[PDB]
């Protein structure tokens, strides 16, 4: 039969493995991905409504000197082949681990965020406002301490309540940098979601080499955008950055406590 296809994705050490554990248990077999050593795993289990395939992803900070863990991950995000994604956020890093999450919501595939490790950010004593958190990623967030097994009977019934994530505001780009972005995305393939045609243009317009494969015609326009930019604006690249740590602060700062 036809399963729902899960990705589960993370930081590195954000209890990932243990989660995957949790769910599959036995159900998983162990291969490597396509012309490279690097391992792929996957696994089976049951919700209420749904028989799940879980591929493990390896732990990446970011979706763009890298190495293969980051590359295999932003490829298999960006491929369609999981109808949705589980983000492994550690509680105890909210402002580090969400730098990831903000893209992953930026494509617009719809994900679940699984809190996890509050243990540790409760010794740490932080405490993070769960459903404001909920509200200004526009998607679940399940508390959870993979290690304990707590909020995975939670994780699974948000599992079968997966939906188009909510269409809110993230990150406030200057409003140049979404028109270049925007004008970028317009010569590129079709086919790929439009959303995701502004996103791959704005991660070129930063200065992702990787991105450029997907953006087809687009790749060629990229120097006079560039160039149009610095008239306007001072390292433009750098500003885009800035926009996204300024989101992820502001809602820390209102999240975490
Ligand atoms: N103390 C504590 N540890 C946890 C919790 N959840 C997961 N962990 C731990 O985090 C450690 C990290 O291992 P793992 O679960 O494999 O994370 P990972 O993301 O797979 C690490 P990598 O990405 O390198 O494979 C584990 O020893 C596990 O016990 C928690 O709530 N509290
Ligand atoms: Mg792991």
């Amino acid at each position: 039969m036809k399963k729902l296809t899960i990705g589960l994705i993370g930081n590195p050490n954000s209890g990932k493995t243990t989660l995957f554990n949790q769910l599959t248990g036995s159900r998983q077999r162990v291969g490597n991905w396509a012309g490279v050593t690097v391992e792929r795993k996957e696994g089976q289990f049951s919700t209420t409504d749904h028989q799940v395939t879980l591929v493990d992803l390896p732990g990446t900070y970011s979706l763009t000197q890298t190495s293969l863990d980051e590359q295999i991950a932003c490829h298999y995000i960006l491929s369609g082949d999981a109808d949705l994604l589980i983000n492994v956020v550690d509680a105890s890093n909210l402002e580090r681990n969400l730098y990831l999450t903000l893209q992953l919501l930026e494509l617009g595939i719809p994900c679940i965020v699984a809190l996890n490790m509050l243990d540790i950010a409760e010794k740490q004593n932080i405490r993070i406002e769960i459903d404001a958190l909920s509200a200004r990623l526009g998607c679940p967030v399940i508390p959870l301490v993979s290690t304990r097994g707590r909020g995975i009977e939670a994780l699974k019934l948000a599992i079968d309540r997966y939906k188009a994530n909510e269409n809110v505001e993230l990150v406030h780009y200057a409003q140049p940098l979404l028109n270049e972005a925007d004008s970028l995305a317009k010569v590129m393939p079709s086919d790929i979601p439009l959303k995701q045609r502004r996103w791959l243009g704005l991660q070129m317009l930063e200065g992702d080499i990787y991105s450029r494969a997907y953006a087809g015609e687009a790749s060629q326009h990229l120097d006079a955008a560039l160039a149009r930019l610095r008239n306007e604006m001072d390292d433009p690249a750098l500003h885009i950055a800035d926009a996204r740590y300024q989101c992820i602060a502001a809602i820390c700062d209102v999240v975490s406590n």
